[PDB]
């Protein structure tokens, strides 16, 4: 609330380091190397960027997005199309966002519905290398699913700052060349702290 | 021009990456840490970006970081203010840009009047803590200048996509804790490569 933005931050820069790959072009730079062929990344502007959460996160996080040229899609089972279009996301049903997707992003509570949100078969019904962030809550991702999706390439990046267990005592997804991670920073500004 | 948007791109990565340290995070978690704390970042909302440099890049950056609330100055000795202002960018002279900016990035091309436009002269005269981003040539940032700013915290934080030499034979920028860095990748992308 007071934090929105701090979270929403957060999660634009886990887009571009996605798309990027900004953390492991640093590593590799840390550890003596110039690779640039193994860096080659993609551009935002005129991907589709999927949005599952259309609260005041999800919000903040559409709008800057769209400045990049992004095309912002999403679902929420409260908020009408109407209403969200007027921040200039489209709603679809969840059936019709999975194969469209670039990115996707998750901005939800925690609930039955949305534990495991993404899983095998949402994963199967995305498009081959779509990237994902979880800046929300751990578990909304399955986090087996997603492992299996990018070792298949299925998934081509994902972007975790919460975890099932926190700290993470399974380490295969931080572990993993495609995934950029954070230990749960998403409020963790001095502005957000400092009401 | 073709890749303008790639680089530009790039750029706000990077300042979203300084705002927030999400490389060194992540290197931090994949060596099994969970270092909160460390990691402690800012917003961006608020904070005044200078931009040095209006040109195509210049102003992609500008309407780009307006989005996340950054309010945004430069100087482009070539520019019209009325041409930098219809994407709302205030122009002033060089000397009016240091103290404000919380964070600067460079656009411009290398030029006698454009080596070491931050040196020690001009980061004595930004705001300490500035964060400085260099995706456009290298040594337009004194290497030396910047070393010694980051020492003494005048300098909070680098990113560079671009060294004086290339690769950088001197690795004290490359290894310092708030440098992040990449290999020339500001034109690496599918979308740029493949007009
Ligand atoms: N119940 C929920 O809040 C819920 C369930 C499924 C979803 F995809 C979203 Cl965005 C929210
Ligand atoms: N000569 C130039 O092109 C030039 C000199 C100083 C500057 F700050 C800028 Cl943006 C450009």
């Amino acid at each position: 609330n007071g934090n929105s933005l701090s979270a929403a931050e957060l999660t634009c820069g886990m887009i571009m380091c996605l798309a990027r790959q900004i953390p492991q072009a640093t590593a590799s730079m840390k550890d003596g190397k110039w690779e640039r062929k193994k860096f080659m990344g993609t551009e935002l502007n005129g991907k589709t960027l999927g949005i599952l959460g259309l609260g005041r996160i999800g919000r903040e996080v559409a709008t800057r997005m769209q400045s990049f040229g992004m095309k912002t899609i999403g679902y929420d089972p409260i908020i009408s199309p109407e209403v969200s279009a007027s921040f200039g996301v489209q709603q679809l049903p969840l059936e019709e966002i999975w194969p469209l997707c670039d990115f996707i992003t998750v901005h939800t509570p925690l609930l039955p519905s949305t534990t495991g949100l993404l899983n095998d078969n949402t994963f199967a019904q995305c498009k081959k290398g779509v990237r994902v962030v979880n800046c929300a809550r751990g578990g909304i991702v399955d986090e087996g699913a997603l492992l299996r999706a990018l070792q298949s390439g299925q998934c081509a990046g994902a972007a975790l700052d919460v975890f099932t267990e926190e700290p993470p005592r399974d380490r295969a997804l931080v572990d993993h060349e495609n995934v950029i991670s954070c230990p749960h920073l998403g409020a963790s500004t001095k502005e957000a702290q400092s009401r």
